[PDB]
């Protein structure tokens, strides 16, 4: 036909890739079989109506916008198979007719220009229009140009401006990040289908906004943070949509008369290296970066990670030289380190499957275990740490006056109340920990690391920002950093100076100034670990075996707790600097995904959890312990003796832990008094510090979380360096 019907061909190769199909290819045949089964179900359950109310009973209530998108996606599945030579539906007369009669019908009484958004705007402007674009693209040899223009003006009615969404509503918003990328998959393809040049250029120019790093608002930040929905850490969900969708569009865009400058797209590599990579541990995308998507059963950590990985892979493929090879190695080593999830379970096109196969089988592409790293995403109040020597990852989830604690919208993530109240994540040998129904079965009132009262919480509640701006991380190097959070709970009845000292192979948890003005009981959850019936833990308290029961058991004067597995890479030890009174229990916890997400299954799920907590019955209370993972019992026992005097201070103004082996100090000052540390030096300013002694020299890493700035050494450190 023309150049539009050239770009659409390339698009078809990206979103379906029928030209790359090979029935002798194991993985490809699997996806093909999945699509065959989907189309069969659709064709057989579709109402062979003399014009009935709906096309599919499962998606009957057209008041629920979700049913529109779900309906059109079914037709896209048909378009993919009708154009797949190896499909039983290849060029099938009934299938070709169904897709047509279905477009006309939906276009008649459901989705048209004379209609208005009912329910979720996303389905009317993004979900449905994408499905329509793809269907018409794949089956453009069966549809009339006029027919194409006809079924597409509705998209022009609801989405006429490439810079704003919800245009037809009484409250539109400027498209940025993920949503803006989807604006391209909506208007760039629709523009190619309607052969609309003004639509193409205008949309491409608008998309370029995505390559700009911001220092406020939504988008990618220089420090790697990614913000969306005004002030929510969202690299792992909306960031995913951004890289996933943009990597699909680029090959087509660069072939149009409106290609994007190579220097503008250079930022993509910054996102990959600074924003995405740090959040991927053993093939899992850290949940603290995925917002409300953690409440979706079909999108657990390892599945979500593939959205990012396939995007990075596509980008590597369009890159060249060392950039291509290095990105290939990144994808390769991450996928190969994931012994739990089969990456192919989330590669939904033949080209993506093909790309991954050649990459994994190419001896020329290096696959070396990733090195240690520590990312302080201060712009979104999250911290990611990874130790390659011992093999564990650590995620610190916070929020401040600058960010929302948790997102609960569209009936999703109803119980994520405390997922950012100083919650921590440990990624060890159990790659399945936060998967297999962790989210619908975890006790939402006892999120690990959080200090809270036992007051009941409402599902209808929504997120909030923190009163204080004193929340941040001071990173010294790839293995050492210090963080703090001037904590106040949701209803201002409890406070706590919570601090963390990341010291290479362990993390110290310090809490002071714990006060409670309510009638509710206060306690800190040391941990709530999901267990594996296959890898049982042998629990030790003060180095003596203890048998945990479903009923809580109190352990006063506890100096240590050790969770012993057959696999040392799953061991977890907790050393209490000062003998503390804790309680522990191991119980089966049941729940359904619907409990935390209305649109999910109400099917019962259950998991066993080991809960450790410390009650705070008095004002001025505190806690202090060292988390030591991936070491055996004897080694753990040896380490706590080494850490005997590691606690320097833990009060209302000063908190500090010292690693004598490393010669590193972690320090948090809540005021500007002169603090003398280990009779060696003095720290003089409110803020966060991570210091290292190398001979008579001192390496200083200072961070003022409120002003988001460091400071000259002489202003904060004494006894220049």
């Amino acid at each position: 036909k023309d150049t539009y019907t050239d770009r659409l061909d390339d698009w078809n190769g990206i979103i379906a890739g029928n030209q790359y199909y090979d029935s002798k290819n194991d993985q490809m045949a699997k996806l093909n079989q999945e699509l065959e089964g989907k189309v069969a179900d659709s064709l057989s359950s579709i109402s062979s109506q003399a014009d009935r109310i709906y096309l599919w009973e499962k998606f009957s209530n057209y008041k629920t916008s979700a049913n529109l998108t779900a309906t059109y996606r079914k037709l896209e599945e048909m378009a993919k198979q009708v154009t797949n030579p190896s499909s039983r539906y290849y060029q099938d007369e009934t299938v070709v007719r169904t897709v047509r009669d279905s477009m006309e019908w939906m276009h008649k009484h459901v989705y048209n220009s004379e209609k208005s958004i009912v329910g979720n705007w996303w389905d009317y402007e993004i979900g449905t229009p994408r499905a329509i674009n793809n269907t018409l693209s794949l089956m453009k040899e069966y549809f009339s140009d006029e027919e194409i223009k006809k079924y597409t003006d509705v998209i022009e009615k609801f989405v006429p401006d490439p810079e704003h969404f919800r245009k037809t509503t009484d409250n539109p918003f400027k498209a940025l990040g993920g949503n803006l990328v989807d604006m391209g998959r909506v208007k760039v393809i629709a523009g190619l289908l309607r052969k609309d040049d003004q639509e193409i250029s205008s949309t491409i120019r608008s998309i370029e906004q995505v390559f700009k790093l911001v220092d406020q608002g939504e988008g990618f930040y220089q420090d790697g943070s990614y913000i969306d929905h005004t002030n929510v850490a969202y690299t792992g969900a909306y960031g995913n949509v951004l890289i996933d969708g943009l990597s699909q569009l680029l090959p087509v865009i660069q072939k149009t008369k409106n290609p994007i400058d190579k220097d503008k797209m250079q930022t993509m590599y910054h996102w990959i290296d600074k924003s995405f990579a740090p959040l991927l541990v053993n093939g899992e995308l850290m949940d603290m970066s995925r917002g409300r998507s953690i409440s979706r059963a079909n999108s657990e950590g390892h599945v979500a990670a593939v959205e990012v990985l396939r995007g990075i892979h596509r980008i590597a493929d369009m890159s060249e030289g060392e950039t291509k090879q290095r990105l290939q190695s990144l994808v390769k080593t991450i996928v190969q380190s994931d012994s739990y999830y089969d990456v192919f379970k989330n590669l939904k096109t033949y080209k993506d499957i093909s790309l991954m196969q050649s990459l994994l089988s190419d001896a020329g592409v290096a696959s070396v275990p990733r090195t240690s790293y520590l990312s302080a995403f201060n712009k979104m109040d999250k911290t990611a740490m990874y130790n390659a020597e011992k093999g564990f990852g650590f995620g610190l989830s916070l929020f401040s006056s600058r960010t929302l604690n948790y997102e609960h919208m569209n009936k999703e993530n109803k119980r994520g109340w405390y997922t950012s109240d100083g919650m921590f994540y440990l990624y060890n040998g159990d790659l399945s920990h936060y998967s297999d129904g962790y989210w619908p079965t975890v006790n939402p009132y006892k999120m690990p690391g959080t200090t809270e009262t036992d007051a009941k919480r409402a599902d209808s509640d929504t997120g909030k920002v923190l009163p204080s701006a004193f929340v941040g991380t001071s990173k010294l190097d790839d293995a050492n950093a210090t963080a703090t959070m001037d904590f106040t709970n949701w209803n201002q009845t409890l406070t706590a100076h919570k601090s963390w000292f990341m010291l290479k192979d362990k993390i110290a948890f310090l809490g002071s100034n714990i006060q409670n003005t309510s009638t509710d009981t206060a306690a800190t959850t040391i941990d709530q670990r999901k267990l594996e019936s296959s890898n049982p833990y042998k629990v030790y308290v003060n180095d003596k075996e203890a048998s945990l029961t479903e009923q809580e058991k109190d352990y006063p004067e506890t100096q240590s707790v050790f969770l012993e597995s057959s696999d040392s890479k799953k061991n977890i030890g907790y050393f209490f600097f000062k003998k503390s009174s804790i309680s522990m229990s191991k119980a089966l916890q049941k729940g359904a995904w619907k409990d935390i997400n209305e649109g999910q299954s109400d099917k019962e799920v259950e998991n066993e959890f080991l809960t450790i907590s410390q009650a705070h019955k008095q004002n001025g209370d505190s806690y202090g312990y060292m988390l030591i993972p991936n070491v055996d019992r004897a080694t753990f026992n040896q380490m706590i003796k080494e850490l005997e005097s590691s606690l320097i201070e833990n009060n209302e103004t000063l908190q500090s832990v010292y690693d004598a082996k490393q010669g590193v100090w972690g320090i948090v000052k809540y005021d500007d008094s002169v603090s003398t540390i280990s009779n060696q030096f003095q720290v003089l300013k409110r803020g966060v510090y991570t210091i290292r002694k190398e001979g008579d020299e001192y390496k200083i890493a200072y961070y003022n979380p409120e002003t988001q700035e460091s400071a000259p050494d002489q202003e904060v450190f004494k006894k220049q360096h």
